[PDB]
């Protein structure tokens, strides 16, 4: 049975209206985890559900305990640094690079949607890299919100919004900026809903096909909003060189390899 006293405090990873996430070290194993702490007072789609859903690119929930007035979920912390950090350093990624990350993400969501689970949070901030350069969908915000249009209009969080999530995340990695990075900001509601998303000219006709598909303002017409769900996305022109079995297998070679010795190498824990 884990407990508060089993860990050492390192840093604040994120706060919120739900609670906070802390970086800690299990004193026994010396390992590093991210302790998500929730006020019982404030408050189940994250608990149990996300606790038993294991998967190569989804963050694993190591221990789950509770204090007298808070819920604690100790989770595995990827130490390859967050994508956002990496993307900003390179301004943009190779259409292959995007393709790479996109596929591991697409693998994570095919799995989730199969367990009838809608992620809701596919977005750059929630993306890190493990010590081998593989992607890790983290459960928290380490930025203008880009809620799916059907979320903005009908508060409908169906399977589809994860694809949009993918889409917005993949419009950034390859384009280096959000679809409306310039235009004011209070205009997103109107923009995301009624504004055609423009694509750089320097885009491979397939990538431009993908983005357009992942960003259809109609979930019913979105690439992946089809009754076949992920298949549509796994089978899009942009994803040919894709060996979907190698992905879940952590077989593909990470195109960029974070610079850490062991998972205890705590360098990506600053800025």
């Amino acid at each position: 049975k884990v407990t508060m006293n089993d860990f050492d405090y390192l840093k604040l990873l994120g706060k919120g209206t739900f609670g906070k996430v802390i970086l800690v070290r299990e004193k026994a194993t010396g390992r590093y985890y991210a302790m998500k702490i929730l006020r019982k007072e404030v408050i189940v789609t994250e608990s149990r559900v996300l606790q038993n859903t294991r998967h190569p690119f989804l963050t694993a929930l190591k221990y789950a305990f509770q204090t007298h007035d808070r819920l604690c979920f100790v989770m595995e912390y990827a130490n390859g640094g967050e994508l956002f950090f990496h993307l900003s350093r390179e301004r943009v990624f190779t259409e292959e690079r995007a393709r790479f990350y996109g596929a591991e993400i697409v693998s994570a969501l095919e799995y989730l949607h199969s367990r009838d689970v809608v992620y809701r949070d596919i977005k750059l901030e929630n993306l890190m890299l493990d010590k081998d350069g593989h992607i890790k969908i983290t459960d928290f915000g380490l930025t203008p919100e880009y809620l799916a249009p059907e979320v903005l209009e009908d508060n409908d969080y169906g399977r589809a919004v994860d694809w949009w999530g993918l889409g917005v995340v993949m419009y950034e990695m390859m384009c280096g900026r959000l679809p409306f990075y310039n235009q004011d900001h209070e205009r997103l509601f109107e923009l995301i809903l009624m504004e055609e998303i423009r694509f750089p000219r320097t885009l491979s006709p397939e990538a431009k096909s993908l983005l357009a598909g992942l960003l259809k303002k109609d979930p019913k017409q979105r690439l992946g909003g089809g009754p076949s769900d992920a298949k549509e996305v796994m089978e899009h022109r942009f994803f040919l060189s894709i060996n979907w079995q190698d992905v879940v297998q952590k077989k593909l070679l990470p195109p960029f390899k974070p610079q850490v010795t062991s998972e205890v190498d705590t360098r990506y824990f600053d800025d």
